């Protein structure tokens, strides 16, 4: 009995001039 | 009995001038 | 008894000038 | 008695092989 | 009595092989 | 009585092989 | 008696998910 | 009697998830 | 009697998750 949980959060609020910003999220799970 | 969960969230609010920004989300699961 | 769940959310609200922005979402599952 | 001026110039002369080049100009004014 | 001036110039001359070059100009004024 | 001036210049001459070069100019003024 | 040769090869085999990949080949010769 | 040769090879095999990868090849010869 | 040779090789095999990787090859020859 195996339980794998992955959670990622990115929050941005009240901003200006983020030209070419990168928000990358990667998640991998194996068995 | 295997349970794999992956959650990703990106939230952006009240913004201006994010030309060519990247919001990339990648998820992989294997068994 | 295998259970694989993947969830991805991108939310953008109240914005201006995001010319050529990329919101990409990728999900893969294997067994 | 407010006076706002914005000027932008891009000049290119006598060139070759600029495949997929970007000349972007952005201007914003508020009151 | 407020005077706001913004000037931007990009000049390129006698060139070769600038594939995928970026000439970006951004100007913002607020009052 | 306020006077705000911003000047930016980028000059390139007689060049070769600047693939994926970036010439970015940003200007902001507030009151 | 001038001899100029240029050869370029790109080989891809047995692949998956290369969205928006770029395979660019450039060749120039002068005399 | 001048002999100029340029060879470039890019090989990729058995791959997955190379979104927005760049395989660029540039060759220049002058006389 | 001048002989100029340039060889470049890039090999990748059995890989996963190389998003936005760059394989650039540049070659120049003059006389």
């Amino acid at each position: 009995q195996l339980h794998q949980q992955q959670h990622q959060q990115q929050h941005q609020q009240h901003q200006q001039h983020q030209q070419q910003q990168q928000l990358h999220q990667h998640q991998q799970q194996l068995s």
